[PDB]
């Protein structure tokens, strides 16, 4: 038994790579070999060893002739570029035994395309005709790629999501890249080329592990021809692979609603407990029958509920959920998702407001109405998914998802008078939706700066019973919970004192006060000027401290507060507080070696205008070597350029 530790169940590329390895090993001589998940890895049972497997792939492995005239992938297309032609010519000018299938397939597809007699490209009806001809002229080893990439249908074509627009993205195809990688030996992987989700420091010329890509495309072929329509209702309607439903952003976290709304599809990949041979996997991945029962599982939540019911059969231990998300652009990425569960939740109480006047029920009751096309039913399904996700995970982006689906529903209903008649006027909801919903004002930036501390300890350990190890759970004990109520300055002062005490007891000389969702000089000025809303800042900070912090929300900022109303005393005192690392980076004359804030300074600041004068005298004396709001402002995290600006002044 071989452990393919280069493969973990994620990303989707790795799962497909495992399937491709198993498929190739089985098909080519080792038919009854078996392949199952274990140890965060794929397991293979075969009479190949590691060395036999490597020799197989290096010296004998015939790749599947992935060539697609149904898109720009046969090697013969009007719109294209030179490298692809050079590649295809080199492959056609082969006579190697390993390349024979590619030559035959390319010749056949060229002949079919010529038989189309095109100007530049064929149309949808012509696409179906071309697919039929290719099916009638290809051979056994090619047809799995045809079945995976494209469909033959009664009324209109539709493109399976796993391979984009039919093995194609935009106006170009995966087959040319596949060929180029082979000779060296779009939508492919977020682990290599994902949207901004992790710490920075990477660059490449659109590079990918070539074996990963090849084996991924090889494994994608196990998704078979039984991707039929849901014979439901009475007009042309849903087509999909097995295990396919649209995605919901429960547990997504490092994802934005601008990508959820256009999400192409969601696919649930089974994981299983014992070695499984290829034909059983073909049955499993061909049927994947989660499509039934008149209120169809259009989206992921119904799939999850079926899993909970064991409606998705046992033997499959788990499903790895993947969402094809549009990364605010022209491309879709197969984003993996981590797992959360239905349980008690304070933000879930928000949903009760939607139950006022029974609105939600009425809306749901209206959704089936077929005079509203499948769109209304799909929106109702999406709303149910978003609400269940809100119950599962208390996160501002889930609240935003619910609000966005509600807005889309409202727009759709506004376009339909008959539907407008069927639901009574909406009940009043409470302001807590908004406060949990998106915020990004000066209040929000100050709150996120205060909440987004990253010296190990999150701000939660002060505002709530929290510990850094479990940031969205009933966590272990980090005992700094000294927060309070009402106006924000006193509670921030208490947090500063407790952080200084914790630093002294840990003996952290550099105060743990660095934050990485910072405010700005304008936000700090608005706070200091006496005009910003303190209470909303406090509530937003408490909310933001609740969970594992996401990559970042869509930031949409606002202008600074300044009209001859921004003091210098803040600049005089700030260098005494800033994390020493940062300060040392900062020009300030003050020492570099780290420091627990000069002993008496916070108390003097809290002692009022006379106390502020004493604090200024003390700061002057140390640098040679009104209060409360000023202290709270001094706590706010901001970046080094502001400190440089201060020093210049």
């Amino acid at each position: 038994e071989i452990v393919l530790r280069g493969c973990a169940p994620t990303p989707l590329a790795a799962y497909l790579k495992a399937l491709g390895v198993l498929r190739l090993v089985c098909e080519q001589v080792d038919a009854t070999a078996k392949g199952w998940w274990q140890d965060e890895c794929f397991m293979l049972r075969t009479r190949l060893d590691d060395n036999d497997l490597r020799r197989f792939f290096i010296e004998d492995y015939r790749p599947t002739p992935m060539l697609s005239p149904w898109n720009g992938g046969s090697g013969f297309y009007r719109k294209g570029n030179e490298t692809a032609w050079s590649t295809l010519e080199k492959i056609i000018t082969t006579q190697a035994e390993r390349w024979r299938p590619f030559r035959d397939t390319a010749e056949v597809m060229a002949d079919a395309l010529e038989h189309l007699k095109l100007t530049e490209k064929p149309a949808e009806l012509d696409k179906r005709a071309l697919l039929a001809r290719l099916r009638a002229t290809l051979d056994d080893e090619f047809l799995p790629w045809l079945d995976a990439a494209v469909l033959l249908t009664d009324d209109k074509p539709d493109y399976p999501p796993l391979l984009g627009t039919g093995g194609n993205d935009g106006r170009l195809d995966f087959t040319s890249n596949y060929m180029q990688r082979l000779l060296e030996m779009g939508q492919f992987s977020p682990g290599a080329a994902g949207g901004p989700n992790s710490s920075t420091g990477f660059d490449s010329g659109a590079q990918v592990n070539i074996w990963d890509y090849v084996l991924m495309l090889e494994g994608a072929l196990l998704f078979a021809a039984t991707a039929t329509r849901r014979l439901e209702s009475a007009d042309p309607s849903a087509l999909s692979y097995p295990f396919t439903v649209r995605p919901s952003g429960g547990g997504s976290g490092a994802v934005a609603l601008g990508d959820e709304r256009p999400a192409r599809a969601e696919i649930w990949m089974p994981l299983w407990e014992r070695p499984a041979s290829l034909p059983e996997l073909r049955v499993l991945l061909g049927e994947g029958r989660v499509t039934l029962n008149g209120r169809l599982p259009r989206d992921g939540l119904d799939f999850a509920r079926a899993v909970a019911k064991l409606g998705t059969d046992r033997g499959v231990r788990a499903f790895q959920r993947y969402a094809f998300m549009m990364r605010s652009g022209k491309a879709y990425l197969a984003t993996p998702l981590n797992r959360f569960h239905v349980h008690r939740n304070p933000k879930a109480d928000l949903i009760d407001q939607l139950e006022r006047g029974d609105w939600l029920r009425r809306f749901r009751r209206a959704a089936r109405s077929t005079h509203a096309p499948a769109r209304l039913q799909g929106l109702a399904h999406r709303l149910d998914d978003a609400l269940f996700d809100l119950v599962r995970v208390a996160d501002p982006r889930r609240v935003q998802e619910v609000l966005k689906v509600l807005g889309e529903v409202q727009f759709y209903l506004a376009l339909s008078p008959s539907l407008r008649e069927q639901v009574r006027p909406v009940p009043r909801l409470d302001a807590h939706w908004v406060e949990a919903a998106r915020d990004d004002s000066h209040e929000f930036r100050v709150a996120a700066a205060l909440a987004g501390l990253d010296d190990g300890l999150p701000m939660g350990v002060h505002l709530a019973p929290i510990d850094p190890v479990k940031r969205n759970v009933w966590a272990p004990e980090s005992r700094l919970a000294v927060w309070g109520q009402g106006n924000l300055s006193d509670n921030l002062a208490q947090v500063l004192q407790r952080r200084l005490l914790t630093a002294s007891r840990t003996d952290l000389n550099d105060k743990p006060l660095s934050g990485r969702c910072p405010a700005d000089e304008g936000a700090v000025a608005a706070f200091l000027a006496g005009d910003a809303d303190e209470r909303r800042i406090a509530e937003l900070m408490a909310g933001l401290a609740c969970a594992r912090l996401p990559a970042r929300l869509p930031l949409r900022q606002r202008g600074a507060s300044e009209a001859s109303s921004l003091p210098m005393i803040y600049a005089l005192l700030k260098p005494l507080f800033v994390p020493d690392a940062q300060l040392r980076e900062a020009a300030v004359l003050t020492p570099d070696g780290c420091l627990p804030l000069p002993p008496a300074l916070p108390r003097l600041l809290r002692a009022g205008p006379a106390g502020v004068g004493r604090a200024v005298d003390l700061a002057r004396r140390r640098r040679r070597a009104d209060g409360g709001r000023l202290l709270a402002a001094l706590m706010i995290p901001v970046e080094i350029r502001v400190i440089k600006g201060f020093i210049k002044r």
